[PDB]
């Protein structure tokens, strides 16, 4: 579950925030939101930053249409596989 | 689950709200948000009160960078251990 997290957080941060200098915030932002997704927070208005209802309209740019695909895959793997494998683990 | 709640709510309220006089609101605020976290509410924009997207920018201060670590631990214990132990309890 922590590998699936960084498999997602590093492409997400890199596609959406390219013009970043080295900063310890990069360590946070690859790990922060993807963890809070495990706990019910979809960040519905930060998906598809190029949308009209977006809360991150300044983040719209080239390649940012990839992030909703990435996150669809992410949560499928987390909840529909890895959370229920863990429910299955405990119950058995 | 109620002990894990107060293990979290009392450090959270104390790190973020230091300049408080005695008040019956302290009884609420150590118990209120941590309970609503069990039920899907991550309070995504009250985590990291020193962030740009914060809804509590006036709460930013010394030591408030500790609260996202505390809450990461909190929900791990609630859902990933204590909710699924309870799913496991009932099913067995
Ligand atoms: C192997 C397993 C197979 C998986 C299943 C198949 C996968 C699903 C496939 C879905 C098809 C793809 C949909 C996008 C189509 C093109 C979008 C486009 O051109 O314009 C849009 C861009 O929007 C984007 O670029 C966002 C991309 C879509 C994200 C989909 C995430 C998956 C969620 C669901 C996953 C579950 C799927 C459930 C299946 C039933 C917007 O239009 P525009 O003119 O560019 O902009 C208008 C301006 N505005 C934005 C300000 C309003
Ligand atoms: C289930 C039923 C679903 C329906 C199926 C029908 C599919 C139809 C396919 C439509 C694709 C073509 C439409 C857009 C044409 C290009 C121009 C455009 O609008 O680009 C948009 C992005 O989107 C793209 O650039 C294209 C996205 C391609 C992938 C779509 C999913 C492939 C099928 C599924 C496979 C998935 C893999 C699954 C893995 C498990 C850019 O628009 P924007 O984002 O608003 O940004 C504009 C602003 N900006 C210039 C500042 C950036
Ligand atoms: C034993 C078990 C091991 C556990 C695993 C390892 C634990 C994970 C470890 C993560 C590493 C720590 C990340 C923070 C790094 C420093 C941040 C910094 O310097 O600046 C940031 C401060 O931000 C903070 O102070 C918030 C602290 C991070 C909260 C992380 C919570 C854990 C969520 C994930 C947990 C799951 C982890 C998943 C693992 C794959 C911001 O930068 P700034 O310049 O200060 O401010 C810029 C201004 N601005 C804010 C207005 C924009
Ligand atoms: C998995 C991969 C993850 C990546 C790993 C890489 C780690 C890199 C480590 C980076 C730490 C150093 C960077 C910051 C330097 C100090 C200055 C600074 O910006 O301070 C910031 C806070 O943050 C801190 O003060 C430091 C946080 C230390 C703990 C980080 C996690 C330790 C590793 C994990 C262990 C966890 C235990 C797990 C338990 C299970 C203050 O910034 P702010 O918050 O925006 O507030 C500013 C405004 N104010 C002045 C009003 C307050
Ligand atoms: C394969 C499933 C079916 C889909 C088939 C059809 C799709 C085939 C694949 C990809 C289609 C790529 C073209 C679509 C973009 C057109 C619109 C556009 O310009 O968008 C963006 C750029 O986008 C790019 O520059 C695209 C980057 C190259 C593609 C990288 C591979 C991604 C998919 C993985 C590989 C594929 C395999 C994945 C396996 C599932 C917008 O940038 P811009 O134009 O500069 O906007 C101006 C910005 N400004 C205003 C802020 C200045
Ligand atoms: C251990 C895991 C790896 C991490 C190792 C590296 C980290 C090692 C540990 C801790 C690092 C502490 C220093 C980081 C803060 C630097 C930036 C700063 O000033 O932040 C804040 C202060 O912060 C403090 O004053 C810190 C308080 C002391 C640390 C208490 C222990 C916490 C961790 C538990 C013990 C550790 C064991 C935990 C086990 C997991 C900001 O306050 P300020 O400066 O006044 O801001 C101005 C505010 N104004 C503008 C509103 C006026
Ligand atoms: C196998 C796993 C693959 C993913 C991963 O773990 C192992 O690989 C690690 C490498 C880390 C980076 C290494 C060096 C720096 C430079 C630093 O520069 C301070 C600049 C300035 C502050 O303003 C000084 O004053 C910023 C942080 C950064 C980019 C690290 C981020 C976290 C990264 C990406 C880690 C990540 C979790
Ligand atoms: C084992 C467990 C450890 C945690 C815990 O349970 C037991 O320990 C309890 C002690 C309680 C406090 C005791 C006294 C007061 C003073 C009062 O002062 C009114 C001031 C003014 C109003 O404006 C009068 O007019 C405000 C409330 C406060 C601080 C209690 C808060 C809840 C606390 C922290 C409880 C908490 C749930």
């Amino acid at each position: 579950m922590a590998l699936v997290l960084l498999s997602f957080g590093v492409p997400r941060k890199a596609i959406l925030y390219p013009h970043e200098e080295p900063s310890w915030s990069l360590a946070k932002d690859i790990v922060f939101h993807p963890y809070w997704m495990i706990f019910g927070e979809v960040y519905a208005y930060e998906i598809d930053v190029c949308a009209n209802d977006s809360t991150l309209p300044t983040i719209c740019g080239p390649g940012t249409w990839l992030t909703p695909f990435l996150q669809a895959v992410y949560l499928f793997v987390q909840y529909i596989i890895m959370v229920n494998l863990l429910i299955a683990f405990f119950n058995n």
